[PDB]
């Protein structure tokens, strides 16, 4: 049965987690994010760092625990047509922080596309995936 | 600058949106699904629900608004070596339930990430993509 | 599977719903609430108004919806040596709100126990049940 | 007056706590919950691990703090016609984690309720109890 | 005893309300804010938003709505040496939003102070008040 | 752009934060309070308490951090004819805990506000500000 795995017994240690999202665009979104309802790249930096201390609420077996660190960046790439996603989260604790990198991104990108469904509403979030991650027993992990 | 759209003057009427996501497996995190911390496909789908309710806390220019109607499947095909997460939401409003079912979508594919990034850290959430919606002047639209 | 029932083609209608807790007293519980970290009566009756807010955010499958009323009493009862909790929500919608007003009485209760659990570990909520319930197809219902 | 104790002093020690709650069902209910809007067993035992993490924002002056371990099992006892719930918590704080069993079990009930008074609106939580915790001043006690 | 007063059977009609708040500098303060952690006028803003959204939870005998609209504006007047915080929030429903309003000044103030504090930890949030209302019994009101 | 300040790598100390706030009385207000939809002074307290674990929730780039102690006083000054609100807050952490003190006078003073505003909606909360904290480089700061 599902269950939040006991990890009370581990030692409290230095945990850090990076992960990124895209948000493919037309040129009908580009146009508009070159342009600036509000600038979707600010607004959804923001909630990407919200998003991040939501993650426990949000992920059901997902340990609650309190973040030392948030860096979210929300990026135009014009010439590659896209908006690149990226988040680091560090904490100490004893489970990593990975889903909060990975939540961070993923409602970042989402609210990209709040911003610019309107006039485009095809938009894809194409990827959301872990770039790096360090702590915990498996040790220090890149893709 | 940033504003929650005034949409107080607009008649409430029936709306729909219809989102998916894939998880991309890899066969160490297929054998595991396929053995059932808990069945991550079950837990993802009751992620997903929850998250469509907590939409407008996570999307910062998101309208509030009372949901009529939530439905999540989260799949496996096997043959294809991914998840397959479709949601549809409705209610009756003066504004869309697009980002409902997006975020209800990515929610979800990130709890399947949660349950199977153990043994495989570099599962990739490949798209989360709005499928169908309905209501509003734009009307009905289709992907 | 696990779904949020489609109640988008029902009629706006006025509902309601009452529900009761009761929280066993030992003599020493019952002395310490005679006596007045806080009156336990006062902050559970507070902590129920909120939790008939939060009720869809617990209850998985539970529609959120915009409540226009709560009510919620907590009375010692020194001869029966226990606490009677009662709530009464109110709204206009296509789903009831007994979870509401169950809910709300079982946090009040679930407040009295952590305001007097210091000195009575052992304090059982008895019961936590509907009373009565008005609006939708089955009509009122009274136990 | 109300107050959240201080326990800054204290030392950072392991807690644990278990409590158990009740629902009593009707023959309609028993025959329902063996057929399997969902199974109404599985729904409980998710909303109770997210109940555990939600327990300081429904009870007033519960202390905020990270939990290590979550188990929820939510058991149907045919002959005795009644679902059994049971919940353990587990952290290390100044503080215990009673409050996050016995509201992980209330909310698993409330959850089995939701799930079946559809037919059965008189359905009762019978009881909501603590039956063990460790760790701080008062030491182990067991029901 | 506290209650959400009942207004099930009012009508729904159209609600508005302005509030504003006030964040007195000083000159470390203020060059610090002309220097542009981030933009403090630029965070604060969307903090409003969001705080809108979330007054019900906060406020606990709010009525729980839908808002249809949600203005922030976080401005630097200079020769004034402060930041002036204005919100005006719209919605359909049984009761004002005149709480919505004056908690997003609230929370935008805070904000601000938030990201400013660094420097000047005596920064004063002077005033937070409503400016304006419209809909309900007593009607339109104006400061 | 906006961060949550790594302090991964700073040691977990002893912080505390001290804020108040004022809500300035007409004579019908003063009147209000001094008969008693229910007490205001008394809600207002308790949502101040409440008000101080959500701070991280409200205020974007805020470090969430578990409390450990929580005070809140809302008294009623007659002769001048306001309402002083007092909090204090304590924790062991990494940063301070000054958003939260802050956010705890703001919200109860919002709820004061909440509770008289029927009769007087011109009440203005006249200032929120921090009166004292300790711990972290800065050292010990009195207003």
């Amino acid at each position: 049965r599902p269950r939040m795995v006991d990890v009370t017994e581990k030692p409290e240690t230095f945990r850090t987690a990076t992960a990124e999202a895209f948000v493919e665009l037309t040129e009908e979104a580009l146009s508009a994010l070159e342009k600036g309802k509000g600038d979707p790249l600010v607004v959804a930096q923001l909630a990407g760092i919200l998003a991040a201390k939501k993650t426990a609420d949000l992920i059901p077996l997902c340990h609650p625990l309190p973040l030392t660190g948030v860096e979210v960046r929300v990026e135009l790439l014009k010439a590659e047509k896209r908006v690149r996603i990226e988040a680091t989260v560090k904490t100490k604790a004893e489970t990593g922080v990975e889903m909060e990198a990975m939540t961070a991104c993923a409602v970042a990108a989402l609210t990209v596309y709040d911003m610019l469904k309107a006039a485009s509403k095809g938009l894809v979030i194409s990827q959301v995936r872990l770039l790096h991650k360090a702590g915990g027993k498996s040790g220090e992990w890149r893709r």
